[PDB]
């Protein structure tokens, strides 16, 4: 035998990645997604290069969000959502158009 504890860590993972979405200059639009691990991945948001500042991103039951209101022509872009922990790390993107 092996002495061992039941509710072990886990690595950082995308159940359900970001997909394509479009919205209206003016309009708002929340990305949701599915991320797991154990302890919870820290969650940035990026505009295809450095992360957002005005992010109010939401992380409730290992569901990412990451609300934009005021869609702007110029944020039209890849949105990457890193996610790592003391396990792994991981990291996806996303496209969003702004008509």
């Amino acid at each position: 035998g092996s002495s061992g504890s039941s509710g072990m860590e886990v690595a950082p993972s995308f159940s359900s990645v970001l997909k394509d979405c479009a919205v209206i200059e003016g309009q708002d639009f929340v990305l949701q997604c599915s991320v797991r691990g154990t302890p919870v991945p820290r969650i940035t948001w990026l505009l295809n290069g450095q992360p957002i500042q005005y992010a109010r991103s939401t992380c409730e039951a290992g569901v990412a969000e990451l609300h934009i209101q005021d869609a702007l022509p110029e944020d039209h872009g890849t949105y990457t959502c890193l996610a790592e922990n003391a396990l792994g790390q991981v990291s996806c993107s996303a496209w969003v158009t702004v008509h």
